[PDB]
């Protein structure tokens, strides 16, 4: 598995998207706060276009995969897991608040 604060620290782009097909879009930054715990912010958008921010994690937990949360100024709140693909890619899969199953990438960028 890779380690985490050498891994996730940098600017990402993300896509999720839902089995009903909403989907929010935008960027993040990722810090370790420790080796533990890498701290999210992002900010993004709706495909309604509604602008969204907010804040999340990915952490060491399990002894079987990387916990991912994030919680965003509109409600949404997420809680699941990823899969490192690359050097450049993560998949993710979690649910949400309002009972919606979504799946997603993050896309790591330069700067």
């Amino acid at each position: 598995m890779v380690d985490a604060a050498q891994y996730f620290p940098g600017t990402w782009e993300f896509r999720f998207r839902s089995s009903d097909g909403k989907e929010y879009r935008g960027t993040v930054e990722m810090q370790p706060r420790t080796p533990t715990e890498i701290e999210i912010r992002f900010k993004g958008q709706s495909s309604d276009g509604r602008p969204v921010e907010g804040r999340g994690s990915i952490e060491v937990r399990s002894p079987y995969e990387y916990r991912f949360e994030m919680q965003s100024s509109d409600g949404a709140r997420w809680e699941g897991t990823l899969q490192v693909r690359s050097p450049d890619s993560v998949e993710v899969r979690f649910k949400s608040s309002d009972g919606r199953e979504y799946s997603g990438e993050f896309r790591r960028q330069e700067g």
